[PDB]
């Protein structure tokens, strides 16, 4: 095998799935949506389907109709003019679409700052290219008395600044964030901006989870903030704004300096992605950048829809003693299991415990969920190993059965 | 920009997309079908749009679905029980295949080997892995007197014996050739395989076209040549197999040593394909694999249909004094244009004679086409230059309407 990739072969991810497949457990594990997506995305797609041109090579960079809503859409939130062609990339995925970022951008020895927890593949992207992942953790406040949030927990200013040196290339942002479910301030991102103009970095910006945040809150991006523009790439994805996880299309939108390099990667591996997918993609986008300031825009409407459910899923947590963190956006909650009765001295391994937890809960229980530390360096994961992730972008129903578990759980 | 990309941002299929920009131009350029999918390839896309679950994510090295019946077509072809799990790893078309293969493959340093004229993706693709592409012209025989064929072009194996070495990691075997038409011949397959085998080096081989050979030539798969077995990674099309373009998707085939490496590849870059593209591909082969002997599979009456459209082409090609090269399969044909007037002084710059006549033949013929010399590297264009390809998966129309002006070319 390449060096580029000796010890990036790891998954744990497989592990996982092969846990849930028992047809008698409740998936609350890997971010599957059960809930169906808006009949009018299935309804484009087959749209799509029936028109010749549509099955054919269409735009190495993204569909002009595909870009020329997303420079519509973002031009908007970023009071901005987007330029289709030069400031957007679609890729496979806003996981294609971090690859681009890194490949593109980002050389051996270079350091890149990495928040723990993370998506789970900046780490290996980062070795990937021939650079140094640096980690600073977040780390918890006290509480406001009521409730654990996602709000409770923040970065130390200081710390941050301590990561940043002349070899320090860029910074990776996600936020919304998974699996904490945080939405970061103007104040934290403030900070963070500060440091990359102070040190002339970039900051890859994932936001994929942009319009799931809930009460009380508000996604900011970090790069409408003075001097960002410049030096951000911001990422965000098909599949989390229309609860379409197969389609997997994304986008990168910066300036067109940097979106150049992102270009070159893209031109260099997969060259184009598929047309009906991105076709109607567009059509959907158009029929709800239509109506923003409704609450029947899918924009707003599943925020809304995932609301109830999170709050339904904090409760059930809570009634057996997991202690919940309330998440102020996307849809993952953590919980910390610790309080619970710990029983897996006799499972023999050193892992950490919340793979032996999750484990032990999918035996018994019947119930499946991700382990925080999933998402750690190896140096980090004790400080989140009692740490356990659920999804809640479920069905009534599933949400149900999961209910069902609980009420029996002792 | 990363140094892994300097110098790899030209596209100069951008500029030929700018004369296909459409002043009434028959565009016989870019490889795009403008024929129809077959019928059912656009149902089932379709079908699959209205499965909520198809919608969503599946297996990130292939659904599942989709690797059973390609270990199932291709254990009919290759005689063997192929793993569709460990030996199969779907990609983001052939071109995401090929990246594959070489971003898992190949380390800076070392050398791969290219014939040329090649798909132009290779040189950068193994460049950008930090190899050196070491070249090999493909070169013409004397004809049987009749007629022009891609049979009447092929390799010296003493040269190429001469460009194995100890740092050869692979070469690049492309059949039926983009742009020749060739299909390789069990004798010279076999000597890439004893150089492969007594090197000790890899062999990548692109055989997106396999299905479409013409009367007088079989596909045969290097893969099953005594030996090959073990170190070949075979890559196939969706878009190329049911001409379905803009679907992106592909497959590499081989050993569960070299196909873990793919894997690794694919999920630090783009992790999971799309599931509706492959769930309607799944149905699609199914289809055709139930009639594999009969006229109707697609795998039969395309090349069936297309032999017709390229006697067609041959034809008109010759109508006017363009002599052209008659493929053994694929669907473009080369046509050797030196003996017109010849004669473009309006078109000063030592850029290549193919490129001044492509713009030429736009201009005054309303009819595009791709200079040869655009597959070649640098050292090679002008052993190529007066040669020019013409693409012929073309509906009646387009080649009604390319009669019209070869009719009118005098």
């Amino acid at each position: 095998n390449a060096k580029r990739i000796e010890g990036l072969d790891s998954n744990v991810w497989v592990e996982f799935t092969k846990l849930a497949a028992d047809p008698s457990v409740v998936n609350l594990g890997q971010g599957f949506p059960d809930i169906s997506p808006p009949s009018y995305v299935k309804e484009e797609l087959s749209k799509a389907a029936f028109i010749d041109n549509m099955n054919q090579y269409t735009r190495g960079f993204g569909h002009p109709a595909l870009v020329k809503a997303l420079s519509c859409l973002y031009g908007k939130i970023y009071q901005r003019q987007i330029d289709p062609n030069e400031e957007i990339l679609v890729a496979v995925g806003a996981y294609g679409s971090l690859f681009n970022s890194i490949q593109g951008l980002v050389d051996p020895g270079d350091e890149v700052i990495i928040m723990v927890p993370f998506y789970d593949c900046y780490e290996p992207m980062v070795r990937m290219a021939g650079a140094v992942p640096v980690f600073i953790p977040l780390r918890s406040k006290p509480t406001d008395g009521m409730k654990w949030t996602s709000s409770d927990w923040t970065f130390d200013p200081r710390e941050l600044e301590s990561k940043f040196s002349s070899k320090t290339k860029a910074i990776i942002l996600n936020t919304p964030h998974n699996p904490l479910g945080k939405v970061y301030t103007r104040q934290e991102l403030q900070v963070i901006a500060d440091l990359c103009v102070k040190h002339d970095t970039l900051c890859i910006s994932d936001e994929v989870y942009e319009w799931l945040v809930y009460t009380g809150h508000t996604h900011v991006k970090i790069a409408t903030l003075p001097g960002m523009w410049e030096r951000t790439i911001t990422i965000g994805s098909a599949g989390k704004t229309f609860s379409v996880t197969g389609w997997k299309l994304g986008w990168s939108i910066g300036p067109a300096h940097l979106i150049k390099h992102l270009q070159t990667v893209q031109q260099n591996s997969f060259y184009t992605c598929a047309t009906p997918l991105q076709a109607a993609l567009a059509e959907a986008f158009w029929i709800d950048i239509k109506r923003m300031d409704d609450p029947e825009c899918y924009f707003n409407s599943l925020p809304k829809e995932l609301e109830v459910k999170r709050d339904r899923m904090v409760r059930l947590l809570n009634s057996v003693g997991l202690k919940p963190i309330v998440p102020d956006g996307g849809y993952f909650i953590i919980a910390d299991v610790s309080s619970l009765g710990a029983d897996l001295s006799d499972m023999n391994s050193d892992e950490p415990y919340d793979y032996k937890f999750v484990k032990w809960m999918t035996k018994h229980k019947k119930l499946t969920a991700i382990p925080v530390s999933a998402f750690c360096d190896s140096k980090s994961k004790p400080h989140f190993e009692k740490l356990v992730r659920f999804c809640f972008i479920k069905k009534d129903s599933t949400l149900d059965a999961a209910e069902e578990i609980f009420r029996a759980w002792n």
